[PDB]
């Protein structure tokens, strides 16, 4: 079985990437990840609220109300964290390909 | 900055993949990961001993002496864990590509 730490890391990376594509709300993110995973990954609302609480506390994202619906955005510094995260994950992929 | 949980997850995945290529010893693994990362990732010996302690405790790998040098191997069940881990990481990559 996959370590829970690993699953959490993957979920974090995917959610940050969704918000990089644009500000979004929980149900909208779930829909986008379900589609992008071809049905494979159906995230739970409560899982996102846990993760976003941490990311908001850390200043990586912030929230705001729409026209009552909560939208999330990467912060200015969150965009930097996203860039470093993206680079590290691309680096992993390149390492794995060389090892095979 | 990258969450330590994320870095740990990536390191775990890379090390399991190295052992999938064959049984190996700490310095040998460090060398292989340095090469496969084009110099970018120089793992520390003590980092590997921490990780392998956990993986051995969990029954994912085991150790044995060479002809004194410690070699590590994926266990029978470790190979299953490797397969599930590999699938989840490939799945992440496909999700990220669809999101972009």
């Amino acid at each position: 079985e996959i370590p829970k730490e690993m699953l959490r890391a993957q979920t974090n990376a995917i959610l940050l990437n969704v918000l990089k594509q644009g500000d979004n709300y929980v149900y909208g993110i779930i829909k986008q990840v379900k589609e992008a995973s071809n049905g494979e990954m159906e995230l739970n609302e409560a899982t996102l609220y846990t993760i976003f609480k941490r990311l908001e506390k850390d200043g990586i994202i912030s929230s705001y109300w729409g026209d009552r619906r909560k939208y999330y955005r990467l912060t200015e510094i969150g965009h930097e964290n996203m860039r470093l995260v993206s680079e590290s994950w691309s680096r992993v992929d390149k390492i794995i390909e060389n090892l095979e």
